[PDB]
């Protein structure tokens, strides 16, 4: 097989020794699935709460061929322009820490036990907010962090790579860019890239309660299936 292992609610010893340790990534259930955002966050409480707050939106188009603008404006005009309307270009509210910005929202998420495993402090764990409209994509990449990505509304399409598989994945030359690879997950350049068809993968379909397990400096594609809202926590 090449799918992500599920388990409900695993131990702190079971999940350090089989997946923390050795980088393995995994999905938890029966963790977040209880936390309040699960049956709260709606556009409609998204707005209230947060209607009228400033937010940075990556703006791209639908043409892969381009790079992402960085832009401002209120939850509301976001909402407006790259969700609910035929929008030109994808917008996404993206990699942003709406839980600083909104301590209200705070309130409706949790830190995962399992963070308590790493070497770091609590007060540096990083929180994410990742909410955009259905189709956006990430380029192909690793975070210096260990990850756990908690689904809260819509599905996202993910695809993992381990960090011994580099070479085959092309990373770009630029120092700013090392972290990233030059294929297009779902259509390579095989003629470029060939090395890149036989790389060995893991592959899921992230839905809503479920938390990805990321190990630092796994490689992972993502691409919203939903409209969608996601939440990162970087911890090491
Ligand atoms: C700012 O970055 C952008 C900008 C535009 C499009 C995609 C991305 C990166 N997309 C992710 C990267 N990393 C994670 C993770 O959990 O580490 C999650 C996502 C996710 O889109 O959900
Ligand atoms: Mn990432």
């Amino acid at each position: 097989q090449s799918t992500v292992p599920r388990l409900h609610r695993p131990s702190l010893q079971h999940f350090r020794e089989q997946f923390l340790v050795p980088g393995r990534p995994v999905i938890l259930k029966g963790v977040a699935d209880h936390w309040p955002c699960m049956q709260k966050w709606s556009l409609e409480y998204i707005q209230e709460i947060a209607g009228c707050r400033t937010v940075p939106v990556e703006v791209g188009s639908r043409y892969t061929d381009e790079e992402w603008s960085q832009t401002l404006m209120t939850v509301n005009e976001f909402i407006s322009k790259y969700i609910v309307n035929e929008p030109r270009d994808v917008g996404y509210l993206a990699q942003h820490q709406l839980f600083d910005q909104i301590p209200e929202l705070k309130q409706d998420i949790s830190i995962p036990d399992y963070c308590s495993l790493g070497d770091g402090e609590e007060e540096e764990i990083t929180i994410n907010a990742w909410f955009g409209p259905q189709g956006t994509i990430s380029p192909l990449h690793q975070d210096p962090q260990q990850n756990f990505l908690v689904q809260v509304m819509g599905r996202k399409y993910i695809r993992l790579y381990s960090p011994q598989e580099s070479g085959a994945l092309y990373p770009h030359d630029t120092h700013l860019l090392h972290n990233t690879s030059q294929v297009d997950v779902e259509n390579p350049d095989l003629e470029k890239f060939p090395k890149f068809a036989k790389a060995p993968f893991l592959s899921c379909i992230l839905s809503p309660g479920e938390i990805l397990f990321i190990p630092v400096k796994y490689w992972h594609y993502v691409r919203a299936l939903d409209l969608s809202f996601s939440v990162s926590f970087w911890w090491s």
